[PDB]
RNA sequence: AUUCAGGUGAUUUGCUACCUUUAAGUGCAGCUAGAA
RNA sequence: AUUCAGGUGAUUUGCUACCUUUAAGUGCAGCUAGAA
RNA sequence: AUUCAGGUGAUUUGCUACCUUUAAGUGCAGCUAGAA
């Protein structure tokens, strides 16, 4: 999986169908929000997911929790990296999507971090793939509530174009 | 698996057959006897084990050995919780054997140690099988001594009701 | 697996077709040079890899190589134990091969060492023989250079009495 | 005797794990404490 | 209540693993630093 | 940004494991040392 950002229209968009979309601008923002790379791809739907920095209330979040895969460095638990909020990750359009230019960024405690992440979910890939098929799969059996609207997503972001 | 008590009827008939079976009723036992809720079920025999509280000759009787499972709380080994008889299960009627009213039981230190046992015995249910399983063939080869009589137990046991 | 010695004889005629073939004696040999008994078992060839004492070099070889399997004692890394040479692993006639008189050795500082030595063998014999295959593959493939010549050797090894 | 097989990580120092059935990057150190 | 089943290690003290679906000696200690 | 999905344990607080393909209760804490 990789790093993604997303283009401002593109998520403008998505956010006349469903507000819980995740904000792509804002003037507190450092770096550009950025998501990860095909956490879910199913009936032609590739899902990129939002990456958050640390909250108070990311304490509460347990392990099984589908909202959320907690990141944290290799090994070293103490060291909490935000999480992957797949309550909203979001369909995307490859030509609205993207990914990173790590290969350029300077060398920052931005990218170094980066790389922690980016090391703890390619290890764990599977466990990500797993936890956004069945978020999906229960938020669209209507047994999950609060999360973007994957349905309604799913239906309406093609139409971006028009 | 479970917690049961068998009928002293049923228990002094199997005796008829096999000194071996353990005593049911004793002067000293504060709580009755109690068993483990199929151990074994093969050709149709449903096999409770007895259980028993610590002896001094129970610190030789090690893991590997068919005799006995070892009881102790969960992953607190220091606190042995007396063994398993395996040597000595016998075969059951389901009418003969009742479960121990554990949803009933006052709270007392003895309840207390039953859940501590369950949960131990709940995540060991397949070495346990799988030690009573071995126990019986070799029992039954000729390559064990000094248990149960399990193929002539497992002969007379229906004959119960006559 | 176990430890050989191979008739000079033997070793000469291979070494007519191929000098890699490990070196049988030498003036500086204490013992005789020891082989690891059947590595390699396939299209009815009986392969047998050298034995040999820690070089400086041994240091760059990693574990991953399918030149050497490195020995050391059980659990004890810091105990380097010298390496089987797979590299120059030769085929053999069980008449031309023998077994180490291990139990008429005597207690010596040796034989203790090929104790320590086999043990850690016995428990890696998988890894062993699965490196050995993958060598020979690839060597046969052409994907190799400076092993032994297994398609040769293979060959002509068994017109050795002629 | 025969003096480091080639790969797998948007990064990879040490070891380890894995791939070479054409595929494969884990784990423990170190380093880092970044912020959406 | 009923006082430790045998075995698998060219060697193996304790425990463990494992085998007794015809099979099975792993791991931790302990001892060992040995040489091709 | 967007402030804890519900389950699996004759019992289970905290975490965790597992299940969510109709399935699934592990492990570490803590509590506890009960007796056949
Ligand atoms: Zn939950
Ligand atoms: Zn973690
Ligand atoms: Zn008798
Ligand atoms: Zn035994
Ligand atoms: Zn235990
Ligand atoms: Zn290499
Ligand atoms: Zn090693
Ligand atoms: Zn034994
Ligand atoms: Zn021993
Ligand atoms: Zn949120
Ligand atoms: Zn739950
Ligand atoms: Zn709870």
């Amino acid at each position: 999986m990789k790093f993604y950002t997303i283009s401002s229209k593109y998520i403008e968009y998505l956010k006349e169908f469903d507000d819980k979309v995740p904000n792509s601008e804002d003037p507190t923002y450092q770096n550009p929000k950025a998501f990860i790379g095909i956490v879910l791809e199913i009936q032609g739907h590739k899902y990129l997911a939002p990456l958050t920095s640390p909250k108070k209330w990311h304490n509460n979040v347990k392990e099984s929790s589908l909202s959320c895969f907690k990141l944290h460095e290799n090994g070293v638990p103490e060291n909490q990296l935000g999480l992957i909020n797949l309550k909203f990750m979001i369909p995307i359009i490859e030509a609205e999507v993207s990914l990173l230019d790590l290969g350029n960024m300077p060398n920052t405690p931005y990218k170094r971090m980066l790389y922690k992440q980016l090391q703890f979910i390619r290890a764990n890939s599977d466990k990500i793939a797993s936890k956004s098929d069945t978020l999906r799969n229960l938020v669209l059996q209507g047994k999950m509530q609060g999360t973007c609207n994957f349905s309604l997503l799913e239906e309406k972001y093609r139409d971006f174009g028009k």
